[PDB]
């Protein structure tokens, strides 16, 4: 893959902009400046081997950049990216990674280590499933790790359904490594959204299947647990893109 | 009213981040440079009373940061921002002026000139309603104009047919000072799209009133013309927020 031009100039650019015009009534203002935040981005990958990183090359980093999160509103999502940000509505319903300054300066970025001057590759960046998982998940492990760890109260899971290849809940996917067992006695209860996506196939269940194996863990860790498919306003949200399916008539 | 605080960083920061990363497939890169941009931008309110401006004085800037915009994908709105910027979609489904360059700069923002050094106010910006209307409306009347100005093809409007105190077409809007009246013979079509508030009287409809008024005049200018109320896809994302209402009883 090719590299994000300009990097430094674009890091700093949505930092300065996330820190003085966005989200200011839903998350707190970052202690720290946008020079020390790009120090301490850098020096987590500067002047290495592009897969020399482990899952703390960034710990200062998110140190730096972590915000207090609002009580009962953060989300998780799997397989469902356009679908869950849709429906958090920029940080107005719910708060995902995303809305958040690491998430949102990052967001879509690609990066890499080399270990001549000036120290980064302008050029070329491996595909990252060439390195060991510890260095190719290093920034989005641990970012996914601390954004769960600060949840609070209710927490929200949206997941995809309708795939007869991905269960709805997978141990490996990004919830199931970072987000899940990094949830504290804080949290209260987990409640799930399930995607059916419409003229399609369903394939997962509420209580049945991979839904069933997470009730379990979920009830394991003594949180409160609930389910539900296509809820009314979700339902609303995918009859937009697709108002002729059977699902969307109306009385 | 208190204006932006580090203004320049701000806009430049927001001008960096577009130029690299935002719109790449949807939009065009201008050709001038952000501190070019940001030069004409400063020179136009600089240096002089708050309400010393006219329809002129951004010019320049205007000139340098306008783009060529996709056929049949421009839409406006009067009285709906949320809804007409939901349903567009980030310029996945329509484009409106927030998703263009000097939109996307400035949207949100607040900053007025004044005489003395620095030249520009920090501390306070004028209730603009204090000032004659060409310097009230010199920034987005300006902005409006040259984007009407640049749409091609079928164009479409989104307007509110709830509020008893404003008319779904007003002479008085900036659709109809500024928009309308600069549509070219690139322009094939108007497409009207009138909402009506879930569970609020109905206040306008298609074919009457204000509607009529706009059916004529966009005949006059030679477009094709035509108008819906709560057309599906739209009544979908309003239940989204209201699924109890009785207008998504489902069957
Ligand atoms: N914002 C994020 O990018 C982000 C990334 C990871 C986890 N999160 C957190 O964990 C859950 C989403 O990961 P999930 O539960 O695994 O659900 P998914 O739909 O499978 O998403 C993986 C897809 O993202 C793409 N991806 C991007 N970067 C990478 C990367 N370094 N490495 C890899 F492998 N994929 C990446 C990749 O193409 C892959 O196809 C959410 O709760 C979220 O808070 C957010
Ligand atoms: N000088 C001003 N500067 C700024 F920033 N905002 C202003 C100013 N004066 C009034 N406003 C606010 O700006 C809003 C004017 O909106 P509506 O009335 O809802 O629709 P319309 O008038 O047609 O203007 C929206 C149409 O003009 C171009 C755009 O692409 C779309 O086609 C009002 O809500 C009002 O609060
Ligand atoms: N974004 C705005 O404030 C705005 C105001 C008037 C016209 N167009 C846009």
């Amino acid at each position: 893959i090719v590299p994000t031009r300009e990097l430094e100039n674009v890091f700093l650019g949505r930092c300065k902009d996330y820190e003085i015009t966005r989200y200011l009534d839903i998350l707190p203002r970052v202690r720290s400046d946008c020079s020390a935040l790009w120090k301490d981005f850098f020096k987590a990958f500067s002047f290495k081997n592009p897969c020399d990183l482990d899952l703390g090359s960034y710990k200062d980093f998110f140190t730096s950049a972590q915000q207090q999160l609002p009580k009962n509103k953060v989300m998780f999502w799997s397989g469902v990216y356009d679908e869950a940000h849709d429906y958090a509505n920029t940080g107005r319903k719910y708060i995902t990674l995303e809305d958040t300054l690491p998430g949102y300066m990052l967001n879509s970025l690609v990066w890499c280590g080399q270990r001549a001057n000036p120290g980064f590759n302008e050029k070329v960046c491996p595909d990252f499933k060439t390195c060991p998982v510890q260095a190719r998940e290093s920034f989005w492990g641990m970012a996914s790790s601390s954004y769960a760890h600060s949840a609070e109260g209710e927490v929200t899971y949206m997941v995809d359904g309708s795939n007869p290849k991905v269960p709805a809940y997978r141990p490996d996917s990004f919830f199931g490594k970072y987000e899940l067992p990094n949830l504290t006695n804080k949290v209260t209860r987990v409640k799930v959204i399930v995607l059916h996506r419409l003229g399609e196939k369903i394939i997962e269940k509420c209580g049945a299947g991979s839904l069933l194996d997470l009730e379990k863990l979920v009830k394991a860790k003594h949180f409160a647990f609930d389910c539900v498919e296509n809820p009314r306003a979700v339902l609303f949200l995918l009859c937009s893109d697709n108002p002729n399916a059977r699902e969307c008539r109306l009385a």
